[PDB]
C-alpha cells in the first residue's frame, strides 16, 4: 500500500509549537512525501518560498536513511489561481517551457517526482488538463529513456462530482498518470446554514444530507466507475477537520450555524483545525459519532468541529483495503500532532501512524 | 421507549426445543406482546389454532406479576389472503360486523388492544384501509366509555417504499393508530440471484446495491416525512436470518447464489433461520461485518446467512433513540434464543435483552 | 586506492572495432570513470558532441548494477583552447556563470562531478586557476549544504616542470581539490630528433637523457613536496604508445628518427598508437625493456614506439603504493584493447585490469 | 669481452665449505684471474701469504688446460696502508727499485701480469700515481724487447667521484693501462642511518638517495666523460651484499637502522654476506626489487641485505655492452658459490656464469 503524505510551506510560518520544518518528520512514517506548492514563473517551474531550496534539503535528506522513501514536487495549489494555470496549459509554447522545465529542475533538487495539484481546471480546461498530463508523461518518459529511474506523474484531483464531470477525463488521464490522489475531504454536503461533516465515509442518513454525492465512498466508486484503476487510486484522509459556530442548544448533524469555527491559536482560519488543535478543543468537549458516517464531531459551547481520529481513519483503510485501493494520502502532516505532545499519548503522528498500522494489519 | 414483541402462534409446532408457548416468555422483557395471528371468520374476530383460547390465557396469566405488561391480538398474517381481508373491508356491513366484534372478544380473552396485520392492502385498498383504521378506532372509544381503560390500536406496515406508497395514508392512519410497527426486515435489495443482507441499518457502499430504499434507515425516514409523528413509530428488528446457497467460490455481498438456503432443523423454511439456529451455524463459520450496513453475515461452505447479533441490534436502537421513536419492535421472540441453550451463554433471549438493554441506557 | 579512468567522447567515431561507446565500459573496471570533454559555451557548461546526452546516460547507466562507481565530466581538452578558457576565468562575472551553471547540468545529466582540464594555464592565469578552484569548490559545498552527495571537484594536471612552475600553486588548490590526476606521460625528454620512451617511470642513464625531470617519479616527487598530499595524488598511466619514423639502423634509446611514426589504422594520429594497434604492431616486432626506466619499446622495419605493457603498469602501480598515492589514472579506457580481440587473449581492457588486479594485491 | 676475476688469498682460512684455494677455480669461468694481494717489502715485491708460493702454483696450474687464461697479481690492498705505498710511490729511488724488481717476480711465479690496487691515492699522490703507472708500463715495454710476451699492466680505481676528482688523472692514466676495474659496489649512497644498496646499477628514487653520484652509470658516464676509452673499462660487478640491522618495523629502502648485518657463519665480518651465505638466508625471507636500480634487496626479521642476483647482473652485463665497455670485473670468486651447494641447483659459481653467458649472447 502507498501513503502518500503532503507537507505544506507555509506551515514553516506557524508560531511556536505549530511551526513545522522537514526537519520534523518521521523517514519510515509514509512511503511518499510531498512537498506543496511549486511556482510557475515565466512558464517555467520555480520555487514559492524564500527558502525552499533549504526546505526541499531537509525534505530529500530523510532518504538518507530510508532508501524507499519517495518525494514528489506539487505544482499549483489553491493561491496559485487556476486563471494562471489554463493561460499555461491551453498555449502551446508555454505548455513545452513548462513540461521541459520540469525533469531539470526535479532532478537538481532531488526530487523523485512531479505531483500536479491545479485546483481546479473548468469546463474548458479538461482537454487541455488531459493533454498536459500526457505530455509531461512524455517528457518523463524520454528524459529517462536511457537506463534512468524514470520520474513520477501523480495528480491531486477533486472528490466532488461537478469539479469531475467538467473538468477531468478520468479514463484518459489515468494511464498516464502513476497515481491519483482523490481529495475526499473538504465535501461541502451539509444543508445550507448547518453543520455537516467534511469528510463522511458513508452518506449516512439518507434525509440528512441533500444529496448522496458528498461523501468518501460515493467519490471512490464514482472515480473507479469513470475507469481509474483500484491500483491507481489513493484515498485522502485529512488530519484536520472543519468547524462551524452554532447558532442554538442544538448540537447535532443539521443544526444551524451562524458561520465558521473561531480560528485556531496555530492555524488561525476560521472553519479550520488541526488535530494537534482539536486534541486542546476536545478537553471539556462532548465526542459523538454519527452513526452511519462513521466519523465523529465534537461540541463545546457555541463551536462544533468535524474531523478524524484513531478509530475512523481505521474504519477508512478497513473501506480503501477492501476496494483494493493502492493506499492512503494524508493531508496534511503539518496537520497532524506532528511534536506528539498535544494529544496526551506522546506519539508523534498519531493519525498518520494510524493510517500506517491499519494498512499493515 | 415501547418495546413491541411478537408471538407467533404455529412457533407451538415446532420439535424438540424450538416449540415454543406463551409460558417460556419473560414478562418483564417486553412492554407489549402481541399474539399472532387471528381469524376473521363469517366477519367476526375468531380464533386460528386449535388450542388458541389456553395460550391467550398462558399469555394473560403473565399480567399478574407485572401489571406494566400490555398484550395485543395481531389479526390478519401471511396465510389470511390478502383478498379475504379486502372483500371485508370494502363491504359496509361486513366492516361493521367485524369491527363491532373486536372490542368485546378482546376484553373477554383479555387483550388490551388489537393489531392490524393486513399484509398487503393493495392498489384500490388504501382508502378503505384508512376507513377501517378510523372506524376501529371510533368503536374502541365508544366501547371504554363508562370510564374503562381504552384499547390500544395498531399496526404492522409494511418498510418497502413501493408498497408504504401503493397502500397507506400516513398522514390520515397516524393520528389514529397508538403506534405503527415497521417492519424493517425482509428487504428484497440486493442485486438480482446475488447474497445481500435483509435487514441492513444504513444503505452501505453506494455502488454495490441497485437501490437506496432497501434499508431501515430509509424507511424510517421515508415514514417520518410522510405524517407518522416519531412518537408513534417503533422500528422492526429481526431475530432472524435470510439465507442463500451460493453457486461459485465468492461469498462477498453481491455473490452469486442458485437460491434459497437449505432450511434448519427447527423452522424448516428454505431462506430462513432463527437466531438459535444461527447460532449453531456460525460454529464453523466466518463472520463479517458488513461496513456500511453495520450488520453481519455468516457464510460456511455453500451457506450464507445475513442476521442480526449483539452488536448489531444495539446500533439499530442507537439509531432508534437519536431519531427520538417510540421504540423497538422484534420479529419475533420463538425466533431469539428462548431456551437460553444455543448460543452457549445459558442467557434467555439474547437479542431481545440487547435491545431492552441499550433501550434504558 | 582510486582507479580512475578516463572516456573520449571522439572515440566513437573510429571505424570498425575502434569504435568505443560507454556501453562498451566494464562497470567493476574502474572506481572513477570521466566523460571528456564538455564545452563551455556563453559561459555556461555546455555539451560538445551532438550525441553527448545520449552518451552520458549510457556511462550513468553503468551504475545501476554497481552503485559505488562514479562519474564525473571533464571540461577543457586540447581542442577548447587555452586562451579561451583565459578570458573565462579572469572575468569575475563569466567565472562566476561558469560556476553557477556547474551543479545543476552535473546532476541533471546524472555525473557525481566535474573533473577541470585547462590545458594549460599560462604563467599568466596561475592566481585566476586557483580562484577558479576555490570558488568552484565553494559552490559544490554550498549546492550541498543540505544533506546531499557532495559534487567531487577533481583536475587534471601536467607533469611537466616547466608547465608546473608556471602554472600551478600546488599548495593551495591541493586542499580545496579531491583529488588530482598527474599526466605523468607525454613527456618531451627525448634528445630532439631522437627516440626516447614518453612515460619512463625513473630517469634511467644519466647521461642520456637532456634533463632529469621528464620523468615518472620526478614529477610525483616534485608535486609532492610542493604540497598536493599522497591521499590526493592520482597518477596518470598511459594505455597508448608514442611512436617514431626511424631515420637510420638504429633502434636504441636515442637513435635518430625523420619525423612521428606512421599513424594506426584506427586511431588515425602520427606519432600516436593505441594499445590494441601496438598489439598488432608486435607481430614480428622486437621489444626492449628500458634499463633504467622500467618500461618497453618495440621496433619493426622504420618504425619505433615506447609504450606501456602489463609487466610495467604493474611497476608503476608497485611505485605509486610505495610512495602511498591515491591510486592510478588511466588514460585512456578507448585505447587499451576494451574489444579484447586484438591481444590474443580474449581478455578485455588488458592494461587496466592488470592495473586494477595491482593495486588490490 | 673481457671477464676478470679477483681471488682473495685469506679466504682459505675461512671454516669448513667456506674454505676457498684456487684449485677450487673453474679454469674456463673467467679470461683473467687476479690473485689479491701481493706485498712491497724493502721495496722490492714480496708475498703476503706464508703459502703464497703454493696458492700461485696451484693458480697458475689452471692455465696448464687453457691457454687462453691469462693470470695477474694485484700489489696493495686495504691492509696494504694507503700511508706506505706513498712513500714508496713518491721516493725517486723507492719507485725505481719496486719497478725494476716486478717482471723478474712475475715472469718466475708464472704470471701474465700486475694490477696496480692502491686504495687508495690521496690528494697529494695523485701526480705520483700517474708517475707509477707510466714508468711501470715503459718497463715492461723494454723487458719484452727480446721478443717475449708484453706483461699486462692494469689498476682497480675506486667509483666514488669524491676519490676519482682527488686521486686520478683519468687521461693520462688510461694510456698507459692495458685495462681499469672500477670498483662499482660498496657506494655509501644511503641516508645516514638507514638502509640503502651498495651497488645500484642506477640512481633510481630521485629522492631517497643523499647523492646522484653513488651509482654504476654515474660511475661509469663520469670516467667515460674525464677520458677513460670505453674499449678500457671494465665495470666491477660484486658477488657479496651488504647487511644492516633494523631498527623498526620498517623494511624498505632507506628504513632506519641500528648498525651493521649479524656477521655471517662463514665470512665473520659485521655488514657483510658472501652470496653462498645469502643462498642461506634467502630461505624464509622476502625479496624486493628496486625498481629505480635493478637489483635486489633480501629482509628476514631484523636483518636486510643489498646484494645481486642472476637477473641483476645480467642486467649490469648488458648495460655494459650497450656502453661498449672492455667487459666486467667480479669481486669474487670466494664469494660466489665456488663449492655450488648452497645455492639449490647444484652450479658452481652462479652468479660468474650468469656474467659469461650474458657477455657471450
Ligand atoms: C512570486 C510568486 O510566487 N508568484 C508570481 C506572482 O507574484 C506574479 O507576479 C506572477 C507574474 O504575474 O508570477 C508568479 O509566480
Ligand atoms: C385457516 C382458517 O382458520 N380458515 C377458516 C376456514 O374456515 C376457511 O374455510 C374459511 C372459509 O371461507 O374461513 C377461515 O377463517
Ligand atoms: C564544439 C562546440 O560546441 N564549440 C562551440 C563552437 O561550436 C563555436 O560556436 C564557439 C563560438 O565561439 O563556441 C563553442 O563552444
Ligand atoms: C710480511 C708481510 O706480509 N708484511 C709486511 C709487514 O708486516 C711489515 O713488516 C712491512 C714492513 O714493516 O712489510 C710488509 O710487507
Amino acid at each position: 500500500y502507498k501513503l502518500v503524505c503532503y507537507y505544506t510551506s507555509w506551515s514553516q510560518y506557524r508560531e511556536g509549537d505549530g511551526s513545522c520544518f522537514p526537519d520534523a518528520l518521521d523517514r519510515f512514517l509514509c512511503t511518499h512525501i510531498i512537498y506543496s506548492f511549486a511556482n510557475i514563473s515565466n512558464d517555467h517551474i520555480d520555487t514559492w518560498e524564500w527558502n525552499d531550496v533549504t526546505l526541499y534539503g531537509m525534505l530529500n535528506t530523510l532518504k538518507n536513511r530510508n532508501p524507499n522513501l519517495k518525494t514528489l514536487l506539487s505544482v499549483g495549489g489553491w493561491n496559485f489561481g487556476s486563471q494562471r494555470f489554463s493561460k499555461i496549459a491551453s498555449n502551446t509554447q508555454s505548455r513545452r517551457t513548462f513540461i521541459k522545465s520540469v525533469p531539470p529542475f526535479l532532478r537538481t533538487h532531488g526530487f523523485d517526482g512531479l505531483d500536479l495539484a491545479w485546483l481546479y481546471p473548468g469546463r474548458r480546461d479538461k482537454q487541455h488538463f488531459t493533454t498536459l498530463i500526457k505530455e509531461m508523461k512524455a517528457e518523463f518518459i524520454k528524459e529517462a529513456q536511457p537506463g534512468k529511474k524514470q520520474l513520477l506523474l501523480s495528480a491531486a484531483l477533486s472528490a466532488g462530482k461537478v469539479t469531475i464531470d467538467s473538468s477531468y477525463d478520468i479514463a484518459k488521464i489515468s494511464q498516464h498518470l502513476d497515481f491519483i490522489s482523490i481529495m475526499t475531504y473538504d465535501f461541502h454536503g451539509a444543508w445550507r446554514g448547518t453543520t455537516g461533516h467534511h469528510s463522511p465515509l458513508f452518506r449516512g442518513q439518507e434525509d440528512a444530507s441533500p444529496d448522496r454525492f458528498s461523501n468518501t465512498d460515493y467519490a471512490v466508486g464514482y472515480m473507479l466507475r469513470l475507469g481509474a484503476p483500484a491500483s491507481k487510486l489513493v484515498m485522502g484522509i485529512p488530519t484536520f477537520g472543519r468547524s462551524f459556530t452554532l447558532a442554538s442548544s442544538e448540537t447535532g448533524v443539521g443544526a444551524p450555524i451562524s458561520g465558521p469555527g473561531i480560528p485556531g491559536r496555530f492555524t488561525k482560519e476560521a472553519g479550520t483545525l488541526a488535530y494537534y488543535e482539536i486534541c486542546d478543543f476536545l478537553r471539556g468537549a462532548t465526542v459523538h459519532r454519527i452513526l452511519g458516517q462513521q466519523v465523529p464531531y465534537a461540541t463545546k459551547g457555541n463551536q462544533w468541529v468535524g474531523y478524524d481520529d484513531q478509530e475512523s481513519v481505521k474504519s477508512k483503510v478497513q473501506y480503501l483495503k477492501d476496494r483494493q485501493l493502492a493506499g492512503a494520502m494524508v493531508w496534511a502532516l503539518d496537520l497532524d500532532d506532528f511534536q506528539g505532545s498535544f494529544c496526551g499519548q506522546d506519539l508523534r503522528f498519531p493519525l498518520t501512524n494510524a493510517i500506517k498500522d491499519a494498512l499493515a494489519a
